[PDB]
Formats: structure tokens, sequence, C-alpha cells
């Protein structure tokens, strides 16, 4: 099993908080905040650890914050790769509504990085080893120009490092535009804005899946579906997985968890099916707990036994 | 092909209207409405006329919504038998909002049905020759007992009446404890119900489904599973069917339940049941399903 | 005291019912509808039969939603003169909602009217004798054009009908420009647009009610304040009355109740301030109930002795 | 006038964000946020400032945010004496809603303080002159007991401290407990709770706040009733005063404001009728502007003005 690596380019210190319910105006009574490692890079890496597995994540860190957020990871025994950043580490909140069960994600701007701070990062990545694998994860911070992260992408791939990008729009289809992407996850409404289509037929998503693999642009395409789980292609097969029928707390840490399981199947250089089943399976487990607690190991473990029946 | 019924104690005059933003107090102004059919037995009816079936609607029909309501199946070839009732025919409001494109149902309860209204309808049951499908399908109005329903049941069922019940809470219960319903197509939570226990382990629906299949109480159990499609179950197989990741609106269930009324009338296996139904509940949320529609999405689950 | 006509051109057969709480896609069980006569003029006659007083209700009734809207007036003891229309009267659904305490009311459009049923209503308004006080209140039905109305007005107003107006802004607008109404009773929305220009500071609202009363377009303004009552204006005299400090479950029945009272009044030919006072009365006593049942007798009358302390 | 002090046992740092709609799960983007001082006590300083008075407002600061807190008072030219505490000042977040014009309020814990803390804020307090006025306003801290807040008020009273109360609940209605509070301003709600029976009749609230009043509980109540405006009585005499038909757009800032209106008008030996009156046109500045922004000199001067006519 080689090697995991994760790139977080806007952290976040994720405070997540409880409150009766929601409505404009009022005050609304908050329970004292909990605070998590956050962004999507370092959610990949503490799944992958949740998970059994080991992953290293890179980042900025800056301010008391940024501090906040390299101890919780040291708790949590996430490995880490920082640069120092002039600008504080965000902060995100996440309200939880006890009469709703619904949760409310007040997403701030990454913190700005300077030149020279994305240098730094850069040289972190590109210390990186032939054939590991780097997942690209979260959005881009202010001050980065899309250019520099597809540079940065193409350089990692010169010396044999194995990318995987999750991120916005702009920056999916800039990598694709590269090309020999290890893995991408778009969901369906991400996939109908790559190709330019809304996918209406029964075949359309995969046909749209099967494409972006086919030209080149990614080795694997896993669509995710919601409720109707994920369908992944390569250059051989095509699987759909479906959720067992289980209960629904917060749905937010589906997504980082997903890749994070998916990513430790390709790293023990695992069958396809393997890798969308165990995605799925460590997505669902994931809305079981509260959206900033991602997938534990035993339910992961217990529906991937189900979903492998 | 068996000939097809379905039985609704309480039918609906449908309206539909459109209003642009939902807030309260204040006065939303709403489109003309318009009118169909309602109720789930008639919408069952529909579904499968859709489809290419045939199947008799019997419920009760009373004043001038009533006389509405047979009207629009009339305009709608959709054979009917109605039993002329004192009280009328509830019109239930679905309000579409345009600004956020959600969909607002409000449904008011059945209209009373008495005693000697009861009667006839039951009688139009015992109708129905042996090996023929009835669909019972629907809430339960006021003036209806359990018993008369179940008692419904065992009538229908003494003289080879094959009986498909699509309902709620204790009238499902009810039902299933008469036993030999050839099809029951509850929810995750109607399902946790029946039997009284939280279904939170991946196994936990399949078993459920299982543990009423095996007791006698239903033939066929097919659970309803949202966008998850369906999960199937009967005395020797179990199948689990989700749907083409198409779009999505909602009529998904009535439709689902004639699609599989008509494949149980053609002896299909549990798995073209499933598949089937499936595909109709689908086609009904891209109103209810259309025969192309339909058709395509079985197409592809049936390659 | 002279005697009192009410016009409703869009009658409505209103349904009232209740459900446990309100959310899309979901099948929301509400309870038996309740029926009551509805629409603007009818609405109004409703309020001043409560109050002890007498007023036919002038409308249009069509199909078996109108006989039953007929029934209930029958029931409250509000005399009517109707007139046969094809098209059949429209329901409109108000929904009270348990969990959150609320009411939602869709509004259907009224009922079509022909010229022909259009030409009955105005020869039923016609034989009113001079001195009495008809109030045309409600919007107006598909069929009917404004300048219809206006000359309704107008010949009512020839033969020495004292006519009372609360319709749309459009409308509103209208009959003012005939002039000579007696009582209009606008919003500050309305207000404001009446005069075409921002009302914002402390005195903006008097000023412009009464501009409309010195341009000889209303005899008397009463500016519906919401939650802070109304103001009143005439030629002479100017008062604000606030509504007691109770709760209001809600506030669609206010303003016909309002317009009740203060009609009541100016038949007794009572003062500006017993006008308005027993209005705002009214429309509080209309608040202390969910919609559809108007102000009761023994409410407004302790809210009223209350105000005129 | 007799010098004025506030104290804030939970102050706020206030950050407020901008994002385009409200919807659960999705990621809502949010701008950077903007921050302002917070906190019941700080917010009744800040607005008596803006009506040209001088109130100290005393209060603990722990971490970067109390800096960042202590920093922005500073900008307003509010004149402080601070605590050094060691756990962080709560940060509390206002979202305003594009698509809406709505706006939320998510409101935390106040920090907790250790007994050096809270002893070092009672030596502050009691400090203070006897003849001048303390409002103590806001919430109360986790761990800091309603024992400590009435043992507080009692030695503040023993040498002639004037105290104004503004809190909800338990610590209301234990400040009223002690008695001869100088001034407490409950809402309907509040009030009705405090007397222990629904006030539904129309003089009920006036009767609710004599009832207090007579028991020597407090010198003065002012009932705020929201856009009605407010109801006050003493031992003497009684008013209610409802503000103009002027625009309200956030009615945040409101409560804080007519406190701090209130407490200056006190603070000058002023008539129940002016103290009430320029509470009312504070609160009804406040509502003028969008947001969580408070009365302004020129806003309320020219509402009050109107009202003393
Ligand atoms: O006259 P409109 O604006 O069409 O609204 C009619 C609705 O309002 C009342 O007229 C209340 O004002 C109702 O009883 C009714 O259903
Ligand atoms: O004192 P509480 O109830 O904890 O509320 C604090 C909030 O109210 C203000 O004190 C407004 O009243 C704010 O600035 C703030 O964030
Ligand atoms: O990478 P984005 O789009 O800026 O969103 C960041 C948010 O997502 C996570 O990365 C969850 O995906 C969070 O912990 C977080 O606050
Ligand atoms: O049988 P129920 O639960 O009273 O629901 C009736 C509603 O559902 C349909 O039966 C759709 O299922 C309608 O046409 C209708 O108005």
């Amino acid at each position: 099993m080689v090697r995991i690596y994760t790139l977080t380019l806007a952290p976040s210190l994720d405070s997540a908080t409880i409150t009766p319910q929601i409505y404009p105006e009022g005050k609304l009574r908050c329970t004292a905040p909990v605070f998590e490692p956050g962004g999507g890079g370092i959610n990949v890496a503490r799944a992958i650890a949740h998970l059994g597995g080991s992953a290293t994540a890179i980042f900025p860190a800056g301010g008391a914050t940024g501090e906040h957020l390299v101890s919780l990871l040291a708790d949590e025994n996430v490995p880490v790769a920082t640069v120092e950043a002039k600008d504080w580490t965000r902060q995100n909140l996440h309200v939880h509504v006890e009469a709703s069960g619904e949760q409310y994600r007040f997403v701030m701007p990454g913190a700005a990085l300077n030149e020279d701070e994305f240098r730094q990062l850069e040289e972190q990545v590109l210390e990186i080893e032939s054939g590991a694998i780097l997942v690209i994860s979260g959005s881009l911070p202010p001050g980065v120009k899309l250019e520099k992260l597809t540079q940065l992408i193409s350089a990692a791939q010169k010396q044999g490092i194995r990318c995987i990008v999750d991120s916005s729009g702009e920056a999916l289809s800039a990598a694709l535009a590269i090309g020999n992407i290890e893995l991408v996850k778009p969901n369906q409404k991400e996939l109908s804005a790559l190709v330019n289509r809304e996918l209406t037929q029964p075949d359309d998503v995969r046909k749209a899946a099967q494409e972006i693999v086919n030209s080149g642009k990614a080795k694997r395409v896993v669509v995710s579906l919601g409720p109707q789980g994920a369908l992944g292609v390569d250059s051989e097969n095509c699987i759909q997985v479906v959720p067992p029928p289980v209960k629904s707390q917060s749905t937010v840490g589906a997504g980082d968890s997903m890749v994070g399981a998916m990513t430790l199947k390709l790293a023990e250089n695992a069958s396809l099916e393997e890798m969308v089943r165990f995605g799925v399976a460590a997505g669902s487990a994931a809305t079981l707990n509260q959206g900033t607690r991602l997938c534990s190991h035993d339910d992961t473990q217990k529906i991937y036994a189900y979903l492998s029946r």
C-alpha cells in the first residue's frame, strides 16, 4: 500500500453548534461550539485515519485558529505538513437544528495565500515520492490563480505523483484538461456542468462518466448520486452501489469520507468495485454521525460487509 | 391477464393551483384551479390505463364534486363502478409555488360513508369473479370501522378474489392480520410500525419484510424506499431495484402499485413486477406514469 | 340611523381547516373543513351583523358553492340580495398550522361575471334609497372592467347613495378619481402610491391622508397601520388609535371588520374619533381569532370600552 | 447628570456576514465577516454615546477575540473598564440573506469566568460612586450562578448605586426579588411569566407592571410592546407611547438602544413621560436602520421631538 497525502489550500477550523430551531430576527440560542479540523483535504485525511489508514495533510495554517486546527489534528493522530500563513485560518459555523434534524453550513472564504506561501505549499507537494497518491480537495483560497493549481498538478504528475481532484467546477474542468487524473467524484449537477448537457435519459450519467474516462481525462470517475449511492466507471468496469436503508443524521461529511475511503482502496490497489463499495459505505457511515464527524471504522466496516454480500 | 378492479373508500376531486410565493397570513394569489380525479384506488386505475391495461375503479361519489369526479374519469376513458353517496366527495388542494418549485398538498378527510353506502360498495366488490385482482388503496374515511374493511377482505378472499392493499397505519395492520394479502407496499416507516421496531441496521428492512411474508400475512412485500427504489420479497426470492439516475418531482406510489398490479395480473416474476413498479414510480416523478416513459425505464432496468 | 348595503363583486366560500405542520411534497392531513361566507363586502356585512347592526349584502352567487354561501349568510342573520351567476362561486382555503400557530391563505380568482350579471347587480345597487350607505369591498372578478365599477359609483352618487370603497390599489385610485368617497382605508404602502411619494418623516402619513381629504377625493381617510392601529383624518379632526396590548392570532379579518365597525358608526352619525376607535376595536377583536370568524360583539365592546377610557 | 456605568457579564464579539440563499445541507457561501462590539451592557453604553451621553462599559475580555472587542470599542470612542479573562470572548454570528432580505442571529454561550475574574469585575462595580447608575444587561455566562448576580446587586445598592437590570427570565426575576430595581424593561411574554398569569385582557399588561412596582420590586417598569411602542408605570403615573408611522427594517438593536435612552433620561432626572418617549424614540430610531445598527442621535431626536410636541 502506497503513501497518501492530501492538499487543502483553504483549511477551516469548523465549529459545530446545536440550536432548538431556526427562524429570522430572534436570538437563536446555540450550544457551546465543538471545534473540529475542517477543509476538504483535511477531512479526507481524517476519514482515512478513522478507517485505520494514514494520510499526511498538507495545508497553510495561520493565527490562533490555525494553531487550534493543528492541535486538533494532533489529537486525532492525523500527520500534517504545515506552512505558516499570515492570514488567519477561517472559521466556518455548522448549526444543527434539533426540531428539524437539519444542518446549516455557513462557509466563509478561505484565508488568503500570498505568492510566497503558495510556493512553500508547492514545495511540500513536490517532496512527495513517486507513485504516492495526492488528494487535492476543497475550494481555492483568495490569492490563488487557477493556473497555478494547474501547473502544480502538471509538475506533480511529471514526477509520478498520482493526483485525485475534488474541488470547484472550474478546478475540476481544468484538472481534467491536464488529464490522467486518478479519480474524480462529481455529483450529478457537477457532471452536467462538466459536459454541458442535461442528463435526462436513464443511461446519460454512465455515458457521460465513461466518455470522461475514455478520452483519458480521468482514469476513474465515480458519480455521486445522493441517496441513490454512486456510479463508478473505469476503462473496464462499471458499478452502481446503493447504500442500505439506514438512519440519516448529518449529510455533510459524506463526500469527504467517500473520497477518503476510495483513496484508501486506491492506495491498496483494490478493484473498482471494492473502491466504490467502500466509498459508499464510508459516505453512508458519515451520515450516521454529526456533520463534522466523518465515518467511523465500525459503522463503515459493517455497511461495507453488507454492501459486499 | 386476469381482470383488475380497484376500491377507493375515500376518493377525492383533486384541485391544483399555482402561486408566486408561500408565506403566512397574507392572501396568496392562486391561479384558477385545475381539476383531476384523485384517491388511491382511482389513481391506481388511471396509472394502469396509461400503461395500456384496464382496471375498473369502484368508489363512492357524492354531490356535485363526485359528479365532477365521475365526469373527469369519463373523459379519461377509465371504467368505473360508483355508489351514490350522501356526503359530498372531498376536494384536496395541491399548490405549486413558483419561487421555490415546491409543492404543497392539503389532504382533507375522505367524505363520510354510512352503512348503506359501504354495503353497496361491498356488494360491488363481491360481484368480482374468482381469480380477479382487487386493489384496495387510499385512506379510510370516517364512518368506516376497521372491522368493516377486514370483513370485506375476508369475504373477498373466501370467493377467490386476489387482494392487494396499499394503505397506512391500522388499516394495513388490520389487513395483514386477516392474512394471505397478495401484495403490500409499505415505506420504511410503515414497515417499522408494522413490526413494532426501529429498522436501522442494513439488513433490517429485508428481514422485516421477510418476517411478514413468512408469517403468511402477505405473499409479497415490496418496500418503497423513495429515491432508492424498492426492495421486494416473497416466499422464495429477494430483489432490490434502484431507478436510473434520471430527474425527480415527487405520484409515484399509486403508479408503482398500478404497474405491479398489471404485472401480477400477467403472472410476472417477482423481478419483473418490482422493476416495472420502480419504472412506473420513476416515470411519474419525471402526474402519473406515462406509457413511453415507463417503458423506456423498464427496458433499461430489464437489459 | 340610515340603512347599510355592501357590494361584493367577487364573493368567496371560505373553507377553514387545521393541520399539525406545514412542509412541502408530503401529504398534509387536514381536519374536516369548516365553511364561512367570504369576500370583502360580505365580510363587512357579517361584521356589522356581529356588532348588532344590519347590512344587506349584494352579490353574485353561482352554483352549489354559491347556494352554500347564501345558506351560511342566512345562518348569520345577514340579509342578502343576490344575482344568479353562471360561473361557480370560488372556494378559498385557509389553513391553520398547529405547530407554528400560523395561517396560510390560498385565494383563488373571483368567479367570472358576465355583463348581464353585472347589469343585474348594478340594478340592485340603484334601487338603494338616497342617503343610504353602500360599502364596495373586495377584489374585482374576471369580466369586470374598472371603468364599470367607477360608472356604478357615479350612478350611485348621482342618486344620493353614500359610497365607501375598500379594494385593490388600482380600484382605490380609480374610485378616488371620481371623488366624494365617504371613507377609504389604505395601508401605508397604498397611501404612499396614492400621493406618489415616500412617507419617511414622522408626520408624513398624516399629511398624505390629509392631502387626500383636502382634494375632495375622500371625505375621510383611515390609514391602517397594522399593529400600530389606525390614523384617521377628516376635514376637521385627526386621531390615531392603537390596539390594546393583547395577542394577535391573525389579521385577515381585521380589515373587513374595521370597515364594518366604522360604517356602522357612520350610519349612526358618530364622531370621527368614535368611528376610528370602534374600527380599531373591531379590527383588534378580529385578530384574536384565526381569521374567518371576524370580530365578536363582546370582544369588540370590551376593547372599545377600554380604548375609549 | 449622574455618572453612568454598564456591566456585561457575557460580552460578545459580533461577526456579521452576507450570503445569497439559506437552505439546509448545502454549503452557504458567506462573505468575509465584519465585526462589531456586542453584549447587552456594551450595546447600552454604545447607544448612550450615540445619544450624547457618557457610559463606561465594565466587562471581561479574553483571548484575541476579547482584544478585538476592546479595539472596536476604542474605535467608537466608548469608555471601558475591562478584566482580563482566561476563556476566550464568545463570537456570535449574524447572517443576512440576499434572496429574502432576512437576518439570522446565532448566539453562542458567554465565555466562562473564574473566581478571580468575577471578583475583579465586582471590585470595578463597587468602585462606582454613590448616586451613580449601573445598568446590568445581557445573559449570564455558564458558571455564574444567580446568587452571584444578586449578591453583586445587593452590594452595589448598599453603597447607593442605582441599579437597572435588563436580562430575561430567572435573572430578571431574581433581581426583582432583591427589590428596589430602578428600572426593568420586560416584553409582554417576560412580564406574563414574572406575574405568573396570561395577560389576555386589554388592561392586563398595565396591571401586571403596576403590581411589580407596587410590591417595591422595581421603581419603574417599562413594558416593550414591539411595533406598538411601550407602556411605562411608576408609583405615581402610567404612560403608553406609540412611535410615529416611520419605516422599520430591522428590530435588532431596538431593545439595547431603548434601555440606553431611558437610562440617560433617568440620569437626567427625567419625568416618566420623558423617559418612555425617549426610549420609544431610540427604539424606533434603531429599527429605521437595517441590520444590527443602534439608534443615532439625529433619528432619535427627530422622533422624540415629534412625540414630545
Ligand atoms: O377580495 P379578495 O382580495 O379576492 O380576497 C378574498 C378573501 O378575503 C376575505 O375577503 C378577507 O378579506 C375572505 O373571506 C376571502 O376568501
Ligand atoms: O446577552 P445575550 O442574550 O447572550 O445576547 C447577545 C447578543 O445581543 C446583543 O447583546 C444584542 O442585544 C448582541 O450584540 C449579541 O451578540
Ligand atoms: O472547501 P470549501 O468549499 O471551501 O468548504 C469547506 C467546508 O467543507 C468541509 O471541507 C466539508 O466538506 C468543511 O469542514 C468545511 O468548513
Ligand atoms: O388516500 P389519502 O391518504 O386520503 O390521499 C389522497 C390523495 O392521494 C392521491 O390518493 C395520491 O396518492 C390523491 O389524488 C389525493 O388527493
